[PDB]
């Protein structure tokens, strides 16, 4: 109720609807926010990243704990609302479509993440240097982000995920725990850098998982084919193609390795 009360006190003192957008929702549980933030131990030398403050609830815990916050948000009006409610010292907030602006250096990110962005944002993050996040996503979603190899919800993104990270989903957060109530319940993720990743091409990973459904010889075949590339010349060389006998699905990420390593030996990707 009363982060609740709260909420419905500040949308209606500036005269905003709850959403421009259908993929968004506020969470407005102090446990879980402050459940988030001591998961990722957040302490007074952090730097973080948070995606969205919304009304900053989530932001608010954040500059009172670390070094610096620095804040990405899209639409100027909430922005302004954060500028007039909120006082910190610490708090950087960048104007933005997080997917698309240059991220600040952080060690942290402490973040309920939009739902729409959960994949760009994910694959943004895995590429960065940090130490810790813990942040929040629909459940499905993370149950895609720890999906193991040869299971039937493994892609693109749970293999780069294994890849470059190691990932734990902390806990279920019920729908009763944003406004307004999504349809479905949420899951908060611990993310660390993996100390051994590994770093495999992206144009090779998006072409095998256009269709993750087939075999590793067909999916070479055609993503190759497709950039403009003769047929004759390139058959004998993926028939010899290692993992050839798995579906795509089924890929670890060593395996990846091995298909990049040698169609660099043979030219293709270089
Ligand atoms: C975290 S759920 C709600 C908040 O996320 C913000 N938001 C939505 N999409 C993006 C985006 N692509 N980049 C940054 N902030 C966003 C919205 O403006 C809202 O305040
Ligand atoms: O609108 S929420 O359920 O993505
Ligand atoms: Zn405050
Ligand atoms: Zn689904
Ligand atoms: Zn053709
Ligand atoms: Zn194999």
């Amino acid at each position: 109720s009363k982060m609740r009360d709260r909420l419905f006190f500040l949308l209606s003192k500036y005269g905003i609807r709850p959403r421009d957008s259908i993929g968004q929702h506020f969470l407005i549980i102090e446990d879980v926010i402050e459940k988030a933030i001591e998961t990722a131990n957040v302490n007074e030398n952090d730097v973080i990243l948070e995606v969205g403050p919304g009304l900053g609830f989530l932001t608010d815990e954040l500059a009172k704990r670390a070094k610096k916050v620095y804040t990405i948000e899209i639409d100027q009006k909430i922005i302004e609302i954060l500028k007039k409610e909120y006082s910190w010292n610490n708090v950087k907030i960048i104007q933005g479509d997080a997917v698309r602006v240059e991220w600040p250096k952080f060690n942290k990110v402490v973040s309920n993440i939009p739902y729409k962005i959960s994949s760009p944002f994910t694959f943004k993050l895995l590429k960065t240097d940090f130490e810790r996040a813990v942040v929040m996503y629909q459940l499905e979603f993370a149950l895609r982000m720890v999906a193991k190899p040869g299971s039937r919800n493994y892609s693109r993104l749970s293999l780069m995920a294994q890849a470059l990270g190691n990932v734990e989903i902390v806990m279920k957060i019920g729908k009763g725990a944003f406004y307004p109530r999504p349809k479905v319940d949420s899951a908060l993720v611990l993310i660390e850098p993996r100390k051994d990743k590994i770093v495999l091409n992206e144009n090779l990973v998006k072409a095998l998982f256009q269709h993750r459904r087939k075999t590793v010889p067909r999916a070479l075949k055609d993503s190759i084919h497709m950039l403009g590339v003769s047929k004759d010349e390139i058959r004998g060389i993926i028939n010899n193609v290692p993992h050839s006998n798995k579906r795509v699905f089924q890929l670890y990420p060593e395996e990846v390795k091995d298909i990049e390593e040698y169609l660099k030996k043979h030219g293709i990707i270089s």
